[PDB]
């Protein structure tokens, strides 16, 4: 139980990756707080994973475009367990689009989801977070490798956040708060499955020609957050399947 | 005359860098219109160089804030000279402050400006383009590297752009458009001036030992906006004096 | 015991972080030969020294050869070797270029071949690289830096070859074992970063250069 | 004429790219010696071509201060030697590794030292690496990629160690001469970086890795 006593805040819990970053850091002796963004249900199912098994959740409906919401959420964890000690930031909206045609909302939502509500839930934990503590964001491997038309927000709102990472390492580093980048391939979930055409055209950009399982995603999140990665900080960490090489 | 018969538009171009790259492209023959957020006289003096030297320019207030007024402005600038070949994105604010201190307002600020009206501005460009053309990005060097605490969401905001150059290059490639992100250091500029103990420190990370002038900055993008650079594409290229080494 | 009935090879396993790895490996269960015609081993036990040095290419595949006949095939090989030599551009002696590329760059291709030729299905080859590939602030390190950014390259094409056979390769950035936390590394850090890429979880991560430097890269 | 009164070298300058940076260095007014005992020249020209192989370092360095017998101190050298040979990794043959780490990576160094030692400041070296050293996409590439991406911590080193000497170091990386433009390069193009690079405008870059690839990396 390399987490046991330690706060965990997961923004975006309740399904696909986040829900196995819930699930992964309660087995390791975290208290999770997650917020959720559109089922109670999912959320509720997600929480009693975490208690059937032993371990502290607090579930906690937030939109992440708002950023009061973002606040609240993680002013109503703290005070549910205490100061944190990790924060994963995993809200995220992947929407398609060309250079000449995406909409001026679908840019300015991408960029509330991926960007913005990126910093807001950092700035907040880190004024409620321990010395040592740990904040990983998931970006993308679109940071790195863009294959294709139709993903210029969608990688820009990724890139952002390298430099969001370099310079929050520098802010929080003489607290011994470790800060990275998690940069995903194409993982199999709900709404974007391992199945039909265009995910036989994705493997073929990937060395090892599978999809990722949120649980290899979560296994890796739980390293970085756990006692041996300390020394791990503004890095800009790729687990895609060789999809960027 | 490599430019000639050639028009440009240049979000941010009154002062600075901005107006280093106005009279460089006039000066290779294009027609030039640019966008100023403040200063009338400031703008009238840039044009005035344009003209004195004879050179083709419009003048355009238009806040970077505000994406309608860069909407606004791109069509006027083609009413006024016809479909547009060059876009250069130089709209900037570069302020500091901690992840724990930075107000939520001055986020959404380097975001509008840094960020969204990037994208706003070459999404309307690429509607009044012809193939052929060039977009190019004036990003910063500290998407690369962030030395010092205080530059996470500038840093954010200026990487944000590696993303956005890959997959605007993918999208405008059929066009032959090319698209870059052209990353410089410090540069000497009345409001961020080569005097004083900060630049000393910066300046002490260059390899070079001085800060950038605007002249260089402008013919780096004037290569880039030009013939022979049809095959640079996707591109984040540093002029920075290897702060970033 | 997540290496158990694994076997595993360190190229440079003799002290600092080269000895950290070969313990931690083999406190995971893994069967470990090391580097640092000559070796060492203890009845009933499951790692081997062998002495042989780095620069020659027929001894380094031999040394291989020797950890596959007593254990099988291999699952994991660690590149570790790693000479550091400073000088500027105007005055470093060809003989200390040489020895730079012959041991951080060529008999990293060298072990990495000969172990893909030994190697089963859902292997791990890990190069130990350095984060002066992205981040070189002083001068005297110009072949150093270039030595370790050569593995950046190396990696991604080797997991172009190796990714059909589900075989992962990946690239360990360290930083001094300009800083963000403020405190060097730990050789024990180093070889925890290793062990959860050498392991069953980490089938997805591959072809990647990864920092672990306290932020110096930042 | 932006290069009137400056000496150029260039290592592989006999055809394809390295023939255009000749061409394009000399008809903005550089005196050029290049590679590609024995030299040919023109009365009264000054553009000098030397057969010297790129393996052997003393060799290397006599054409280096041949050509600053001819003309005076150095102010430009591009390093455009290259061989490109593709080969699995449990495959290629350790000739092809060593011929590969010698032109590509070794002789690099060695002409850039050299140069080094006959430079004026404000100078320029520009070494020529790949895309390649970005994205892999497919196998066969691992060799061929980790000796271009060996440039990138060399050019940033060496970018350190010159500095103080104005003297700029760059890598430019090409594609092919994937691709988001619907075309290869022509050399013509990749010899006009080379001299926007080489000019009195570009003394502010330095340290850099400059794709010129049609975006095949993006």
């Amino acid at each position: 139980h390399p987490l046991q006593g330690k706060v965990a805040f997961v923004q975006g819990g309740s399904r696909g990756i986040g829900a196995a970053i819930v699930k992964r850091l309660a087995s390791e002796g975290a208290a999770v707080a997650f917020t959720y963004a559109a089922s109670a249900d999912r959320a509720e199912a997600v929480a009693s994973a975490v208690t059937t098994a032993g371990g502290k959740v607090l579930a906690i409906k937030a939109d992440s475009a708002d950023a009061a919401a973002l606040q609240q959420a993680v002013r109503q964890a703290v005070s549910h367990f205490g100061n944190l000690d990790i924060l994963v930031n995993n809200a995220g909206v992947y929407t398609l689009g060309g250079t000449e045609e995406l909409a001026l909302d679908d840019l300015d939502r991408m960029l509330a989801v991926n960007v913005r509500s990126v910093f807001v839930a950092s700035q907040e934990a880190a004024r409620h977070m321990n010395d040592g503590g740990r904040i990983i964001h998931i970006g993308s491997t679109n940071a790195e490798r863009v294959p294709f038309g139709g993903a210029a927000v969608y990688a820009m709102s990724k890139s952002a956040l390298v430099g969001l990472t370099k310079g929050m390492a520098r802010d929080l580093g003489p607290r011994s708060i470790t800060v990275n980048n998690v940069q995903p391939g194409p993982v199999d979930t709900e709404m974007n499955p391992d199945a039909g055409e265009y995910a036989d055209q994705l493997k073929q950009l990937m060395a090892i020609g599978r999809y990722g399982k949120d649980e290899e995603i979560a296994g890796f999140v739980a390293y970085l957050a756990g006692p041996q990665a300390g020394y791990i900080t503004g890095a800009s960490l790729s687990i895609d399947g060789g999809f960027s090489a």
